[PDB]
């Protein structure tokens, strides 16, 4: 029943040594725990050969790509990994890896993989034939310069994507098909979310008899019950609906029998017409999209509301409903101050930067609230009858370290290796239930790249998070990685000799995304910011001009390359801080079980004490200015989590919303307290 | 609560497959148990260096002789051991080694040493400076051609002898000193036994007042109580004592309050005078050794009974006691049929072959009943007063395989390596409580060498144990190992340039032990026996003549070289049968715990089924003839365990005793039932 030594060492960290903390007690809490637990619970082997034979015979890996190398090359990459002798600085480093991310035994009572082993296997999977590229993947990974996504780093050749975005058409067979597809993907752990802007409203005529539609809320109840059969999902709605108030009745603070959501996150996508109508404080008009489909031929989200609003107003066919949009703004701010629900997307601001607007307009995002692509709704008829194959969205993840890239300065080769690995993931992944997402991943070849450790690295350098220096740092750095990513995508579309589909209507084929970058040089205007960027060439606008000429020469390979997700589940094993969102506490405190670990921030001392600020005590306006500074280079959206408190008010949240709509911010996340 | 797989596989061995047993179910009972238990409970290491650093820092070994080699040489002998990849054929092989003989952790919940590791460490300890000799020790050990003794193989350089033989003088200070010395050695696990032939009888005058001695039985009670303070011991008595009947009252079948022995084994050493007096069926005379000491000046066992018996008879000074020795023979046979107690030694028959009879006569042996050397009783006065340092006996152990030597045919180099290792053990061992045994081990330099797997190897070749072929086999083989052992001892006394002490009065300095061997060639008289010995030169009498000339040239190093002990505790890990005693069962059956292992004999099939006979169904006369055939080459005694039954009678046991006295048999062991 006795607490072991390393847990007591972690308890000893919080002992006030002259007003500070016993940080080095972590290390023994590392070092004893390696000795007393890790090295005493590992399965013994006599060599590498019998170890690999045990891995083969005990049915733990796909043996094919493992047999794409010799045993000597496998031992070479293993010796290369073990030549690091990686010394974990954090208790949570080993305390999450060998606890969760490491592949253990079948009874899960001993250790199988080491920290080098999983990384080397993932490197052999990413390289898939080459030994030296796998060693480069190791050097990108064993120095923690890159970290792949959670199922990607988890089940590389074992027994894959957490981003899925679909639509729904207005037929019962479509409803059953979508229910089936969500149940198919729910067992695979992928993040599946949708949007319901193409369904008929409550109390409408179902094709023969008047006043027959039970409403969308029954379908939401059905999907909420359907998600109770697996381990989660989400759905959206365009704002100009009569049941949009009922869309606010979903996440009601009085949890009803008739409305009881537990899994489906909601998010209201607001075009500029609604903030236009609420800004003038004039009464607005939502409509019936089935009457719109019966009158004009298309759904309401098929057309822009700013054009066709008065065209719906004067036309007597589509039935009206008149409300106050300012009261809806008040109730939205009220629900956001209650919880932080729902999400808000400025889809016109998304299309204001969207390169593939020639295909469609983005009208929704994921649960991770980051991916913004084009889409097409399918249509499913009966079983004997033939159906349709629309367009879908699937964007893989995987982050890098700002700190390790900025210290090791292999940034272009980092872009090379990360792009090749994400290309390999997009190539290998296949879906055999809904062929629409299969066709979409086959057609778009879309990837998503992000990064972490912004506040911890820059605050570790002695730079405030609320500095314009850090904003210019993000500006120049993401200009450089934008240069390298577009350079790599154009090189890859050259080397393949082939680009993604509908590349010609995008801004890359016309060079319009580079039109911002052929002028307006984002060279560092601050001295410490430039000195951090010293040691490497900063690409100017002429480099962007040659990049534009090379893109117009061949083409670009990925319709999207970048997304930013809250990838906080891997910061501990990356021995690093979170993503570009600033930290909340200098010391995380957890009760693991029968214990209290006290994990401080990595690099926490008294010099960066006030550089490691608190998220409850920051100006959010400088944060969204930084968000816009980063969004100057990101194609897709960024999951900006709002860091708020309980004492704030709804009208200041409204001012934040007007400020973000003024900044052209794409999406927002659930708020803090 | 479920029985694991390998135990069920061992249970599957006894399943009657067409009247036989499922022998190969052992192997999976090996092989799964290696997989499911052994390789899952070993402490992980990254290399050899950190493993040795853990062994150093965790205080597991004497680091000095380990630092007498480079890390590369240690890795060379480790690679040499692991290049064997020794495949255990028996369940009891791993089931005793990694259970008991392997050094485990401090909490004893994981494995530290491997099967190669302990052997290689023992080899480095035996070599103590040389790498190649340690590899030769490995090849002698990893092929199971030699096995050292239990503490020697156990604690080689860790945190030593099981043979100790002392005497007692007739003073209270001597009694307290001997009690102290036995208590000193009892905590060290050594086998300590004594003899009480120099104490005054019961009811005698203690130096001033008549009828004051409480008797020897109180001292035996005291030693029995004293052995209750540690984890065992023994004591003897010469037969011509008045309390010798009381010596039979010790192991009384009615366990008394007043006599309650639980640890002290007894054994009556019978000279030829007693079998002379019992043979003629005439009344015999025991005496009072204190009156003998007061009259003639010496104890009774100082002089021969055959000479001085009538000189004690006609002298009126020494008080007589007249008994029937045939009734004592009857009661001795009765107690031997009850249990098997006590032991019987024909000390005149021992001195009939004893080379160092110029020193003294052997009057006692150990609990292992094998070692027969010369001795001198000490005398201890008061604490301020000065004492005496007599002579003692300490003979180390360690056996070899008849099977592996007879198959690998490195018999002379086996003698070389075994003699050098036993020399190293005798050099390193030191005692710091009783300096008499320290002086005795420093002076005699006496070793003991034995062997095992006689019945199993020869019966595995298709030879009956009750054959004269096997007797001639033992004759020729032990002639050859006698040749090689005397050759090695003479070579060693040449290389040192120095022999043991009082070598000149021994028969080796006069060549009288070779006088039996300069004639009477022990070449094999049987064809299969010779064909087993074919492939190597058999030394004739001329080789013994050159050996005699080389011994007379320099000298011999060890006063004794050979002893045979029941070393059955290591046959399982040696994957072999017992010593030269024949087997009792073809299949040992044990209930380990919550289980029933069924370990057959190694090599048990239907062809050697009737070669693997049963010890209850053999002629003991052929066995003692084989014993005499072996004793034709052994210097010391051999622990011949009597294999008897319940249905036999005491008079046949008497005929066995007369037959063994006719054969010149030195000692006998406790009998079977
Ligand atoms: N931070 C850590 N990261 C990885 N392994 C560790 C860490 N801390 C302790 N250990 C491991 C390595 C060893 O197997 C054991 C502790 O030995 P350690 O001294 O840390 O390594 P080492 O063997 O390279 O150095 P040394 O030769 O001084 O013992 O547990
Ligand atoms: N009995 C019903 N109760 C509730 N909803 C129904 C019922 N029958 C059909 N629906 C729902 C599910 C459909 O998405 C929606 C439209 O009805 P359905 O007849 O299936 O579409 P449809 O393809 O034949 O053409 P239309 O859109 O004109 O109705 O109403
Ligand atoms: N009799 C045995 N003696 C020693 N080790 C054994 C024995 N039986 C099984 N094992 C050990 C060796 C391995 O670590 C594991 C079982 O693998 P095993 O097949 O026996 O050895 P191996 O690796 O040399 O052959 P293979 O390449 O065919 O697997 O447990
Ligand atoms: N009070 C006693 N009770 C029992 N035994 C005793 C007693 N005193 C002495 N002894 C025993 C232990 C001795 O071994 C033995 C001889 O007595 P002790 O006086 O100690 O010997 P000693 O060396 O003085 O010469 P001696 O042999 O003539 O007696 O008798």
């Amino acid at each position: 029943n006795q607490v072991p030594k390393w847990i007591q060492l972690n308890n000893e960290i919080m002992i006030q040594k002259d007003g500070k903390f016993q940080f080095d007690k972590d290390k023994e809490a590392v070092h004893s725990y390696f000795v007393d637990y890790i090295n005493q619970n590992t399965v013994f082997f006599h060599n590498l050969k019998e170890k690999l034979d045990y891995l083969v015979e005990n049915q733990y890996y796909e043996e094919e790509f493992l047999s794409l190398y010799s045993f000597e090359d496998i031992k070479e990459v293993f010796k290369t990994a073990y030549a690091k002798k990686f010394r974990f600085p954090s208790f949570m480093s080993a305390f999450k890896f060998y606890n969760d991310y490491a592949l253990k035994t079948n009874d899960k009572k001993k250790i199988l993989e080491r920290y080098e082993d999983r990384i080397s296997i993932v490197a052999l999977f990413f390289a898939n034939g080459d030994t030296e590229k796998a060693k480069e993947y190791v050097n990108l990974m064993i120095n923690q310069e890159y970290q792949p996504s959670t199922p990607t780093f988890l089940n590389a050749g074992r027994k894959l994507v957490s981003c899925f975005l679909l639509e729904v058409n207005d037929s019962l067979n479509d409803i059953s098909r979508a229910i089936d597809i969500s149940m198919q993907l729910s067992k695979l752990g992928g993040g599946v979310s949708l949007n319901l802007s193409k369904l008929r409203a409550k109390g409408e005529a179902i094709k023969d008899v008047e006043n027959a539609t039970k409403g969308v809320v029954g379908v939401m109840k059905l999907l909420d019950n359907a998600f109770r059969y697996a381990d989660s999902g989400a759905a959206y709605l365009n704002i100009f609906h009569r049941d949009i108030n009922d869309f606010l009745d979903t996440k009601k603070i009085s949890a009803d029998e008739d409305v009881r959501v537990k899994t489906l996150s909601i998010g209201v996508v607001i075009p500029d017409k609604f903030v236009e109508l609420a800004r003038e404080d004039k009464a607005a008009y939502v409509f019936y999209p089935h009457t719109i489909y019966k009158e004009y031929g298309q759904h309401m989200d098929e057309m822009d509301m700013n054009e066709m609003y008065d065209k719906f107003v004067d036309n007597p066919r589509v039935k009206k409903e008149k409300i106050n949009p300012r009261k809806l703004l008040e109730k939205l701010a009220m629900l956001r101050s209650e919880s932080g629900y729902p999400y808000i997307m400025f889809q016109d601001n998304v299309n204001k930067v969207h390169a593939n607007n020639h295909i469609s307009k983005v009208k929704f995002s994921n649960l991770c609230s980051e991916v913004l692509q084009a889409s097409q709704v399918s249509s499913y008829t009966d079983y004997d009858e033939e159906d349709e194959i629309g367009l879908d969205i699937s964007c893989n993840l995987g982050s890098l370290n700002i700190l390790n890239v900025m210290e090791h300065k292999s940034i272009e080769k980092t872009v090379k290796l990360a792009t090749d690995s994400l290309t390999h993931v997009s190539e290998t992944t296949d879906i055999r239930n809904a062929p629409a997402v299969r066709r979409a991943n086959k057609a778009m070849k879309s990837i998503g790249l992000g990064a972490m450790n912004l506040h911890g690295y820059l605050a570790q350098n002695g730079i405030a998070y609320e500095s314009p220096e850090a904003r210019d740092f993000a500006n120049t750095f993401f200009m450089m990685v934008n240069f390298y990513s577009i350079q790599r995508s154009a090189e890859i579309a050259k080397e393949k000799g082939e680009t993604f589909d509908q590349y010609e209507g995008s801004t890359y084929a016309t060079g319009e995304y580079f039109d911002k970058y052929v002028s307006t040089d984002f060279s560092p205007k601050y001295e410490k910011i430039a000195n951090l960027f010293e040691g490497m060439h900063i690409p100017t606008t002429e480099d962007w001009k040659k990049l534009k000429a090379f893109v117009a020469e061949h083409g670009m390979y990925h319709s999207y390359r970048l997304c930013i997700a809250p990838t906080g589940s891997i910061s501990y094993v990356q021995s690093s801080t979170a993503s570009v969102m600033p930290i909340m506490e200098r010391i995380e405190e957890r009760t693991y079980g029968n214990s209290k670990t006290y994990y401080p921030m990595p690099g926490l001392a008294s010099n960066n004490w006030f550089f490691y600020k608190e998220a409850y005590d920051m100006d959010m306006f400088k944060v969204v200015d930084m968000i816009a500074t980063i969004q100057q280079h990101i194609d897709q959206g960024i999951s900006f989590t709002l860091f708020l408190k309980d004492t704030m008010t709804t009208r200041d949240l409204n001012r934040i919303d007007l400020y973000a709509h003024h900044r052209g911010i794409k999406t927002i996340y659930y708020a803090r307290t």
